[PDB]
């Protein structure tokens, strides 16, 4: 979904925004423009306030009098905007006129009037937007007025920073913006003293926010360095953010009060107000706050430190003030002055400190101020209660409202995002959500107002106004997710199967119709969690909690697959499982089991709300005992029927049932089964729980899976734990590999294969595919019984070789000389005459022990001594040659295994060369 | 158009005219000529009746017997003309033959016969035309005859005035013009008695008009003074106009009746018949007249008084007689005689009065007359109903006819004009039109006959015959005009879009096809009378009354510019306005608004009949609020948009709309704005509803329109009603004129100029362009603050002149002596030694008060006393010199302002001379 927005109709600029309580029309102040928009943010009307030829330096602007200074077309910035409902108009105060104010008709934006002539008609030279604020207060005729604060820019004589002014009925009337009570001695206005300007050149009061409360008017302000920070002479300017207040009723301006305000977080100071918003707590916050319904609260935003009002720091904190607490601080302060203690202490106003005069008085909240101990400041800075702090992205603006008693706070960010915060000090928690309706790259402005209906929140940017909906629970699809988010507005409208606020849910008041906590969802359980595929139409009981009255009717849907009607009794729902015809359509190809999300479909809504893990487990498919029992599910194996089933009764008879894996029928392993090719040999086997074949059932067979040939040999089952294939010989064609492992399957009654967990195999080995030489065979294990047969020039078992002579040769225990040693090749071909070389000789059929080879090696005449570690038996000899000084030059290498017998000696093919 | 006419073919003369009922051929009697013409007045045939050698004195003319008296070629005047259809000929009775009659064949004018031989064949010596008349009455054979009356000229033995004569079939036959029944005792003729001739020498009966009615024959006659006026002996002759009647059936001539006739108007007597015409009334006149369809009426024309039959008076009146009324008068008279009361009373006929004899009789209308109480006269003159009277131009002739029941009367005038009169006593109204088809200079004759078809009316003049069309409605272009004229013949043929009679309009009988009254036109209205230029294709509803069925189809045409189709529903027409593309093409350059005549174009005719005022008003063009609202049209101004538009919605927003002129934005005046050149001064202004500049809008500036230099100074708008340009100095180059008013324009947001109704200006004044002298400056207003600066010898404000010394001089309140008086010139240069002279001295820098100058003036030593009234301060002194007897002769004039101080005195350039 996209958020409805109004792009800077003048793509060029934007400054202030306000909403009409009745209409919902949105008025937007901007530079050179003032717009009237619909609730939807469609452009209703555009007013051209802009570019006027003018010059800031000139006093009474060009229209009244001629100015020596040159003029230029300049932009007129909307400094302020205030809705005057009674007058049915809009006060849209600009600048660049010496700050002349304009009156636009409410409906059409028709300019009712814009008083320029008198001095009062000029507010301030100041070009900056938002540095001004104020409130319009009205009563029936003969009671009324406008309170406005603005920066001076060092214009102290020309304009008052704070004033109480008149708003006549007729826009044409000359009287406008005149001071409520003007006397030669005192006027309902406060000017900045010239002395204070000389001392600190730049001093100026910037008014951020302002609101009327009870019967007073408050302003959040920023001021300069005056005794803060201390400094003998001018240099750097830092600001102090303070609260100001006035009685509506005080024409005299005696009521003025000014307290510094801020808050600290773990030793970090937040002194500068970015924005504020007066609001109500609602039942939730108020209770724990300890307030009356009527009592007000002030949300604020402050940046860290005293530095750079023009461009503040990212570090920012949202604090809170209860008006009762501030009222107390003020009353406390006044009751003190009346004590006669200390001075008034207001630096910018009164350079010379005047003392407070003691007097008898009943100090109340009603106290409007008196002639003596006149305008006064404040010593103790009022601290606020911190709420949320953003380090990375500075908060710019804030708003708040009461929703179902929970207090939702809105906070603009430098990024163009809005945070939706439930304040739960009085409750318990933090920030619920963040949104970027606005503008992804760059920030939001202080004027952020909720609509009259409070459906949306218009968020203003330099560039655009964006209608950000407050609560937007609809985004949440399921009860689990809805309640999961936690943003307090959202609840699960059970019957509607949607997520929204209490007000939005029809009949939410009724029981279990609306769910606040996850527990209410919905939690569901089914008593028969697991049902077998074979079973049909089984009775199931459903336990559900935190659900509304279902009397409308409910259906059980296992999945999109099926749906069965249910009847309700007690606090349970009774439905039936699907038919066998229906159940397997699902189960097929899922195999072992299929977990399915059984849902409940409500009759009224027609949407599945609640779910549970439901298992369909089909035992019958299992072909063997191991899969049946040993598997993950509850299945029973029937030894006799040789079928796997859920029901015990289905088995042939009681003795036949297999509950445990140990009890199955399986083949136990023994020492490796060695099988020579072409030899008749029996193969004994061990195993457990071998079944006695029943009537109509045949006996046991051994099946060998050899690709070349598969052998079927019948066997005898001696007892429950032993088997034996009958005398037979096996072979494979190829002579490719010596040792071939083969899978064997033991079967009975033709097809029934007994389980083989170990997966024992039979090793068919053929006597030397690998060994052409007598030395290699005798080298091999004595277990094989494989031995060298002289006549054939080959090596096989005695069984395999005919005995013309009494003997075939087997290494009796290594006491068997062999024979025919050969030298393939040797390393270092050449060597020095001096000797010392390490010759590495590699041969095929050498001696088995080192001791015999030692003294055996010779290079020609030269004696060579072999190395023990280096020597790998019958494969390789590493030997070190001795002194070569002899006459030969080149000579062949000789190895005599034990003795240099004629059969026993080997000579190198190529000779070793000495150089 | 010109009227078809026949010029006196004999250019020489003209006398009588008649139309053939079947053919339409027109026969025209004239002197020496008888013409046959076509309906068109083309010459068909000309007959020569003329110049015959003859002599009036001779009895049986030369042909029959020899005459002693000398003959001369004389003209033969056509006395009478009568169409004999049965005989297929024309009786054209002439004169100069002793009145022999001629018979011309109908078609060719071939002379069938002209009986001369017998005495009867001679009608009368009388040369005058028109003094004769008569009727031809015919029946099948063995029933028939001709009745003719003529003047005698004192020929009583020769000819009968009235006779009943025979008209035989054969023109050759001798029998012609023989009396119907001739007896030795009584013949069907009436002669004038010799006795009556001796008594009154000249007595003669002139017969003007004659007609047959029912079964009688009537004649309108003129006679002489016989008992009227009373007179012992002959002297003057006056005439009495009377009516005569006879039964057609009375061979005996017993039926003769004679009533005097006339009519009076407000005590004015109209006794002399000019002409008459028997006719029908038609339904309209008859009804109110109270007559049967068959009943006849007699229109007549009479001149005022009894005098000069030969040349009557201009005063003439058209009267009326209903035949029923005259018949009643006759029956009434007869029933009376039968009573035996009184005498017969017929002066000319019976000199000796014979009494009426009583007798039992049923007196009916049928009564033909009896042997006793034989021809009789009448006592009571029958009065007629007056209709129209012309004082200025005498009526000569008359005709009338029935048209669509309305009775139209035609009246010739002495001028040669015809009047078309609808007689509406029985209806209600008067004279509709007058025409000069005829002959512009001089008159029309009694023979005026309508054509058979009654399309035209042949109007005869001495010189020419003119075919004057009766009804000529075609002249009228629009329904409004057509119905406007009122001449009853005309109606608006809606679909044809023409003006004509009912008979002429095809399908006029159908509903709303023909319009009689203006209301029927057409009256049109459009509901959206005013439509804005900005609007397009607006629905308009059209309300029209008195229109025929439009189902043929109608189009809306705003003007010649565009035309849009329309659909009809109910009694309304729905059309659409033009498109914006179309509408402004019109609007451009007309500005404020353009009224356009939206017409309706009928599908059948294709002519625009009906119209309405349609306004196109484009608001947008208005540049300023004043023009927009303050103007003449409904336009709204949008303060914020600063645009003018018809639609309220288009304005920026509700508060922005300007409906009323007061609400605009305008600059109010203050005391005159005085601005010195080269001085830094602010200029405060007052105004109303100054706008607050909205977004994207700049502030206020003051622009001075000075031709030399235009200054742009920015200003501040304090509130909706006050402004002020900032401290600056202004100047203009030239030093030509002291006070220069300058137009100033206040602008905001660069171009927007605020309205200046008063058109207030700034007066730039420079300290004495006008005043070189100290006296002149101090004289000027204290307001200017302008004063005289001694060191410079010039005059300017203190600001303007450097103070080495503590003072620059200003008249503190006139207590400031100045200085350096000078005398330019004085009048009377010379004077008498005795004195008394009034010296008129004219100078530049004199005293401000009279009191100081008095006693100041001296001519040399001689004391001179000044005159108060005569004295114009510091410009001129009028002074009267005292006695000069001193020795000097000539001396210089001196004026000492208050005191004769050395700085303070002035002496004349030229001296005053005493002689």
């Amino acid at each position: 979904p996209s958020f409805v927005t109004f792009r800077g109709e003048p793509a060029e600029g934007f400054n202030h925004l306000v909403v009409d309580e009745r209409t919902g029309h949105i008025y937007l102040g901007a530079v050179n423009r003032i717009y009237k928009l619909s609730s939807d943010l469609k452009v209703l009307v555009t007013h051209q306030t802009g570019p006027d030829e003018d010059n800031p330096k000139c006093y009474p602007p060009r229209i009244v009098q001629t100015c020596n200074e040159p003029l230029a077309s300049t932009n007129n910035v909307n400094k302020m905007l205030l809705i005057d409902y009674k007058e049915n108009r809009l006060i849209a105060c600009g600048s660049l006129y010496q700050g002349i104010c304009k009156l636009l008709r409410l409906e059409d934006l028709f300019k009712l009037g814009e008083p320029f002539h008198k001095k009062e008609h000029y507010l301030s030279g100041v070009n900056e937007s938002g540095s001004v604020f104020g409130v319009i207060v009205s009563y029936s005729n003969f009671d009324d007025k406008l309170f406005i604060a603005t920066a001076v820019d060092g214009k102290p004589e020309y304009f008052p920073t704070i004033s109480s002014r008149k708003l006549t009925k007729n826009s044409e009337a000359d009287g406008m913006f005149a001071y409520v009570f003007h006397d030669e001695f005192v006027a309902s206005m406060i000017k900045i003293p010239s002395d204070t300007f000389t001392v600190i050149p730049d001093f100026d009061i910037y008014y951020v926010y302002g609101f009327s409360s009870g019967n007073f008017v408050y302003f959040l302000t920023l001021q300069p360095e005056m005794v803060s920070p201390p400094g003998s002479t001018t240099k750097e300017q830092v600001y102090t953010s303070k609260l100001v207040r006035l009685c509506k009723e005080d024409t005299a301006f005696n009521s003025y009060v000014e307290v510094p305000i801020g808050c600290e977080r773990n030793g970090v100071e937040y002194r500068l107000l970015q924005a504020a918003y007066l609001s109500k707590a609602g039942a939730v916050l108020g209770r724990t706050l300890g307030v009356r319904p009527d009592d007000d609260l002030l949300f604020t935003v402050f940046s860290k430190g005293q530095k750079r009002k023009m461009k503040s720091l990212d570090e920012s904190a949202l604090c809170i003030f209860i008006l009762k607490q501030i009222n107390d601080r003020i009353k406390d302060r006044l009751q003190s002055c009346y004590r006669g203690e200390g001075t008034l202490d207001l630096a910018w106003l009164k350079v010379k400190d005047i003392p407070c005069s003691s007097a008898l008085l009943t100090i109340d909240d009603n106290f409007c101020g008196l002639d003596m101990n006149a305008p006064l400041g404040v010593s103790e800075m009022v601290r606020g209660i911190p709420v949320f702090t953003e380090d990375r992205d500075r908060m710019t603006s804030v708003i708040a409202y009461v929703y179902k008693n929970h207090s939702l706070a809105f906070v603009g960010t430098k990024s163009g995002k809005l945070k939706k915060i439930r304040v739960d000090g009085p409750k318990g928690n933090a920030l619920q959500y963040e949104t970027v309706q606005v503008v992804d790259s760059g920030p939001v402005l202080r004027d952020m107002a909720f609509s009259k209906d409070h459906e949306q929140l218009y968020i203003m940017s330099e560039r655009q106004l964006t209608r950000v909906p407050v609560e937007s629970c609809g985004q949440y699809r399921s009860c689990g997710e809805c309640l999961g988010s936690g943003d307090p507005h959202c609840g699960w409208c059970v019957l509607h199967n949607t997520c929204t606020r209490k007000e939005r849910c029809e009949r939410s008041r009724e029981p279990r119709r609306f769910a606040s906590e996850m527990k209410q969802c919905v939690r569901l359980t089914v008593h028969p969690n697991n049902i077998s595929v074979s079973q049909y139409n089984v009775l199931l009981v459903l336990e559900t909690y935190n659900v509304p009255e279902l009397s409308a009717g409910v259906n059980c849907t296992f999945e999109d697959l099926s749906e069965m009607d249910g009847l309700v009794i007690g606090n349970q729902i009774q439905c039936y499982s699907p038919a066998a015809k229906e159940v397997p359509r699902i189960i097929t190809e899922n195999g072992d089991h299929h977990v399915v999300q059984l849902q409940l479909k409500s009759k009224e809504t027609g949407m599945t709300f609640a779910s549970t893990s439901f298992v369909f487990y089909n035992c019958s498919v299992h072909n063997s005992c191991l899969s049946c029992v040993e598997s993950p599910y509850r299945c029973h194996w029937c030894k006799y029927r040789h079928v796997c089933t859920h029901d015990p009764n289905t088995c042939s008879f009681q003795e036949g049932r297999v509950k445990l894996p140990e009890d199955c029928p399986q083949l136990l392993r023994v020492d490796k089964i060695l099988v020579p090719v072409e030899v008749i040999k029996p193969i004994t086997l061990k195993a457990k729980n071998l079944p006695q074949p029943q009537s109509g059932q045949r006996g046991y067979e051994c099946i060998l899976n050899i690709q070349g040939i598969e052998q079927r040999v019948p066997a005898l089952r001696f007892n429950s734990s032993s088997v034996q294939c009958q005398n037979t010989s096996y072979s494979y064609e190829g002579m490719e590999i010596n040792n071939l492992p083969v899978e064997l399957t033991v079967v009975w009654n033709g097809h029934f294969n007994i389980d083989n967990p170990a997966q024992n195999k039979v090793y068919l080995y053929k006597c030397g595919a690998m060994r052409e030489s007598c030395g290699l065979c005798l080298k091999a294990d004595p277990d094989f019984e494989c031995g060298w047969c002289q006549s054939p020039g080959q090596c096989t078992l005695r069984q395999h070789c005919p005995a013309h002579e009494s003997r075939w040769l087997e290494l009796s225990g290594a006491n068997s000389k062999c024979t025919n040693p050969r030298i393939t090749e040797i390393i270092p071909v050449t060597g020095p005459r001096e000797g010392g070389t390490k010759v590495t000789i590699r041969g095929e059929n050498l001696g088995l022990e080192f001791r015999d080879i030692a003294s055996h090696v010779k290079v020609a005449g030269v004696e060579c001594s072999p190395l023990v570690d280096g020597y790998i038996p019958a494969e390789q000899i590493v030997c070190e040659m001795g002194e070569a000084k002899p006459s030969q030059h080149a000579g062949f290498v000789e190895i005599c295994v034990a003795v240099c017998r004629p059969e026993f000696m080997a000579r190198s093919s190529q000779l070793y060369y000495f150089m």
